[PDB]
């Protein structure tokens, strides 16, 4: 009966396993809405997607849409306090973010379920009368600048913008979307433009209700959620804006048959093949692009990748359709290159067209389409329950593209096989439509062009007629076959009954010298899935840099070897992860439980009986070398976190130590290493999901039996199972470690205040203190002082120890950042002494909500248990215990904690600082306190030698 509602879709197609309730509707002002009712959710959430993006930026103000997106957070007419939005979310267990693409601006938040209306109301205001405060504008432009600078020396962004720069300049596709101080402040000042008017002009003109989709999720009924949404959003004005479309492709004839040679920052070797194609979005019911991408990107036997990998030319391949905008898209084939591959780009591409030609010969395969359909069907039926925040943002995005009743299924289900469209798309993948780009350091000094925004060094050539002609005449290579029927498709979806002796938390159901087995039968989610987690402990995994390298290469080679076999299983919703740790090996198998034992057995056998291919060994090692080198190109704030991890751990091998020892890794030494590594192990496992206790025991026994039979594995001694300790810093100590980032012209800094061994009391002092300072830290260090885009504060936990950490990436020198953080702490000391008891309890409640938030999917709950197990703390009921203690803390308790552990003149202050200087830097408002002379760390080894080591935390 409501006049504010144009239409109400009551049957929203969902999965039969989804317990959440849905109602879609279209408001009178044209807003498409989806309501999600979940009476169990601990956090509520909303999201709004505007169908305008950076592609609609004014030509004279690059990055206006992105900039506008930052500004909406900084105040509205109804809520004028600059950080009201962020502070409210913080005080109620919430959080918020947004992003800008070429065609979308997407805003989202979550919050304690009891405060949805308050959050949603403050949120709705973003879209009616934001302030765009001139003072805030002048500040937040710096955050955007900082965000861009961060991307300037990043190879992904450089190539991203380079593609745009090599097509039609007249086309909106060529726009620089991020923006920076120049395009947002500096140039607009030369040209006398009022940026604040431009923000208001843009907001008013494009942020129309007809271009908006909204998704809200809470405990409230569908009826109540309707009243709430309608009340707040029907007030949004409808300017009846036409939806932008871009019918003309950014790549015209002059832009085809072109080759680009590009110099990267990292030492990487990549080949990009790109085919311009028509917008395939309408064909979404058949999805011709996904069909073709499925085949061209296949990694099993007979595939394009298989042959290229055997030729020793590539290691990995990506293929398929790539989004552009409304009216144009891309089909791409990207491979990485071996040293050999780099000298065979022409032959590689020939092989690409040979495979495409195979597809034309056989023509569309309906069983293939039918297979994809049925997998997606099963995928959708047994879909994991999503986290609200991401779910609402995802859906608010696609409401623009599908009927209300179809949004949930739209991105999952294939409906009708259309070979006519497949052939049509396949017809665009020809040499006369190709663009080729090669990324390699080998082009250094040989380029004649510069992209103006990032400065990328490149050369452009026309592909020779001879070569194009050669590609057009591609004969059928007998090495290329269509994929076989997927043998890993699951068939047994039976949910095993809950055993009588079943337990709420994992139970230790096996405890021998060989292995410690933790088991839980799923009692929450009831999907036909299981998680199998294994830690293999061995001293020889991390005993020195050389052996660390070999543990890595061992597992990489093993994965490279299994890829063809396991790729199918991956498509059938059964994946595995295998990586080396500082304690040995980690192996996880996740997915549909039906065929898990088959893949698991295959992996353990491959481990125990592995025969290294020498050609594969040389290639992977070479890549691993560059991998170590390329760390030089990581962000400063990452270098900072890295160096700190090195400093504070008992044992740690640096990139340089590893890279030197790499040269000494020969095939013989690796072949010797593996049987040595496997000879003595301890296995600690978590088996959690749709399995019974006997099944679990059976799985564990196979793993042991396989290792014993093929590798002659024997148990470790209990005395060999020592975990590493954390360096115990002296009272009132302050150490500083300094490094330079050779790639980036930003500086980084991490500050670590080491409190003490983890324990219920110490844990909750830190966590509560961190909760209280969280929002203020962001608002002060970034929003007010604008030190940088990346500003972070929070707990740090390692080796059973913990402390408070600040992480900042800035253009200012680290020694400056030091004072500002220190200045801030004093600000917080006074702020807390002032805050009301009611405000203090608010934070306690917020922290509690965050800690008690239930896991929504099996993998989240398993990760939670697994954390307790590898940490050797085994505190599975931790949350109830720790939250309960939390509620008994007082303001006076936290003040004592601060005055004793954290304050500048605290008796037990334990501070270490890592400073990463920018590329060009030199060696070195509220009032900042005076700081003591810091002990400059000259040498990590010398540093650790002079300090004691903490104990290890005792198990529960
Ligand atoms: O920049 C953006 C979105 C992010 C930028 C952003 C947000 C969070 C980050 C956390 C760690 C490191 C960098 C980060 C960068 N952004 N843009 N405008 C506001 C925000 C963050 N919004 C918040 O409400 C917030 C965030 C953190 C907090 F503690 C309290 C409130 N889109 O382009
Ligand atoms: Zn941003």
């Amino acid at each position: 009966n409501n006049p504010a509602i144009k239409r109400i879709g009551n049957h929203i197609t969902k999965s039969p396993e989804d317990k959440r309730e849905y109602r879609g509707l279209e408001l009178a002002n044209g807003i498409k809405v989806l309501l999600i009712s979940d009476p169990t959710t601990d956090k509520s959430s909303a999201a709004l997607d505007v169908h305008i993006g950076s592609l609609s930026d004014p030509p004279n103000i690059a990055g206006l849409s992105h900039f506008l997106e930052h500004m909406l957070f900084l105040g509205t007419k109804k809520y004028p306090k600059e950080n009201e939005y962020s502070q409210f979310l913080s005080e109620h267990a919430g959080s918020s973010n947004a992003f800008t693409s070429g065609e979308h601006t997407n805003y989202y938040f979550d919050v304690s379920h009891e405060h949805l209306e308050g959050a949603l109301d403050r949120f709705a205001q973003f879209f009616l009368s934001p302030l765009f405060d001139e003072s805030a504008k002048d500040r937040e432009v710096n955050a955007v600048d900082s965000e861009h600078e961060k991307n300037v020396m990043n190879d992904a962004w450089r190539l991203f913008q380079l593609e745009k720069a090599t097509g039609n300049p007249k086309h909106p596709f060529s726009k620089f979307g991020t923006g920076n101080k120049y395009t947002l402040e500096t140039r607009p000042n030369q040209e006398g433009i009022d940026v604040r008017q431009e923000l208001l002009k843009f907001h008013s003109a494009y942020y129309s209700s007809n271009l908006m989709a909204v998704v809200v999720l809470g405990r409230e009924s569908l009826d109540d959620l309707t009243n709430l949404v309608v009340k707040l959003f029907s007030e949004v004005e409808n300017k009846n804006v036409p939806l932008p479309e871009f019918p003309e492709h950014p790549f015209q004839e002059e832009h085809l048959k072109q080759l680009y040679k590009i110099v990267p920052i990292k030492d990487i070797r990549n080949l990009y093949v790109t085919f311009p194609i028509p917008d395939l979005q309408k064909y979404y019911k058949s999805n011709p692009g996904h069909y073709l991408g499925h085949l061209i990107g296949h990694e099993g036997p007979g595939s394009l990748l298989s042959e290229l990998k055997s030729k020793g030319w590539v290691n990995t391949l990506v293929g398929g359709q790539k989004e552009g905008a409304r009216g144009f898209m891309f089909f791409i084939i990207n491979v990485d290159l071996t040293e050999e591959g780099l000298l065979h780009v022409e032959d590689i591409i020939l092989h690409m067209f040979q495979y495409i030609q195979k597809l034309r010969a056989e023509g569309p395969q309906e069983w293939v389409f039918q297979e994809l359909k049925d997998l997606n069907a099963v995928a959708f039926r047994f879909k994991d329950k999503e986290r609200p925040r991401g779910y609402t943002s995802k859906i608010a995005g696609i409401l623009h593209y599908y009927p209300l009743e179809e949004v949930l299924t739209a991105e999952y289900l294939l409906e009708e096989f259309r070979p006519d469209l497949i052939e049509m798309v396949l017809d665009k993948l020809r040499p006369e439509n190709v663009r080729v780009a090669i990324v390699s350091k080998s082009f250094e000094g040989k380029t004649d062009r510069t992209e103006e925004w990032y400065g990328t060094q490149y050369k452009q050539e026309a592909i020779p007629d001879e070569v194009i002609k050669k590609w057009q005449n591609a004969d059928l290579n007998g090495k290329f076959k269509l994929p076989t029927k997927n043998e890993f498709i699951p068939t047994n979806f039976e949910i095993l009954p809950l055993e009588k002796e079943a337990t709420p938390y994992p139970a230790l159901i096996k405890d021998t010298a060989m292995s410690k087995l933790w088991f839980k039968q799923d009692d929450k989610f009831f999907l036909p899935k299981a998680n199998l987690n294994f830690e293999f402990f061995s001293p020889f995994a991390y005993v020195d840099p050389l052996h660390s390298n070999m543990a890595y290469l061992y597992l990489e080679l093993l994965k490279d070897s299994l890829n063809e076999y396991a790729y199918a299983a991956e498509l059938a919703g059964l994946s595995y992860d295998l990586q080396n740790t500082i304690y040995g090996m980690y192996l996880s198998v996740k997915g549909y439980n039906d065929k898990q034992p088959i893949l698991l057995k295959k992996i353990i056998e491959k481990m125990a009986t592995f025969e290294i291919d020498e050609k594969r060994f040389e290639i992977i090692k070479e890549a691993y070398m560059r991998s170590l080198n390329n760390f030089r190109a990581e962000q400063p704030h990452q270098h900072a976190m890295y160096y700190l991890r090195l400093l504070m751990t008992e044992v740690a091998w640096t990139k340089d130590e590893l890279k030197e020892a790499l040269d000494d890794v020969t095939l013989p030494r690796l072949k010797a290493f593996i049987p040595q590594l496997l000879s003595r192990l301890h296995i600690e496992a978590l088996l959690h999901g749709n399995i019974t206790k006997q099944a679990a025991l059976g799985i564990m026994q196979m793993v042991e039996d396989t290792l014993i039979e093929h590798a002659h594995t024997k148990p470790l001694l209990p005395s060999q199972l020592v975990r590493y300790r954390e360096v115990q810093l002296p009272d009132r100590g302050w150490f500083v470690y300094q490094q330079r980032n050779e790639v980036h012209n930003n500086s980084g800094i991490e500050i670590y205040y080491q409190t003490d061994m983890q324990s219920t009391s110490e844990n909750m002092f830190l966590e509560l203190f961190a909760q209280i300072i969280s929002e203020p830290a962001f608002n002060t260090l970034r929003t007010k002082e604008q030190l940088g885009y990346i500003v972070f504060s929070g707990p740090r936990r390692a080796n059973g120890i913990q402390g408070l950490r600040f992480i900042i990436q800035s253009e200012k020198p680290p020694h400056y950042l030091e004072s500002r953080v220190e200045a801030f702490l004093i600000t917080m000391e006074k702020s807390i002494e002032d805050m009301t008891e009611e405000a203090f309890q608010k934070h306690i409640q917020a922290l509690a909500i965050r800690r008690l938030d239930k896991p929504k999917k099996l993998s989240a709950e398993s990760a939670k248990y697994w954390g307790e197990i590898i940490s050797q703390q085994y505190n599975f009921d931790r949350d109830n215990t720790e939250v309960a203690y939390l509620k008994t803390l007082t303001k006076e308790d936290i003040i004592k904690f601060y005055k004793e552990m954290l304050a500048v003149d605290a008796p037990r202050r334990h501070k270490v600082s890592v400073h990463v200087l920018a590329r060009e830097m030199d060696s070195n408002l509220s009032q900042a306190p005076a700081l003591p002379q810091p002990e400059v760390i000259q040498n990590m080894t010398e540093f650790k030698r002079g300090l004691p080591l903490f104990p290890l935390v005792k198990p529960h």
